[PDB]
């Protein structure tokens, strides 16, 4: 899993 | 589960 | 935003 | 699932 | 920002 | 599952 | 369990 | 962004 | 940013 | 598991 607003 | 309002 | 795979 | 409104 | 793999 | 609004 | 409001 | 091979 | 493999 | 806001 991995998750940015970026 | 991962949850953000950006 | 969310995610969840349940 | 996955939900965003953006 | 929330994360929980439950 | 990927998910991006970009 | 992470929470952030940043 | 979110990633998951879930 | 957020990762995890669980 | 990391977070970071950076």
């Amino acid at each position: 899993l991995v998750h940015s607003s970026n």
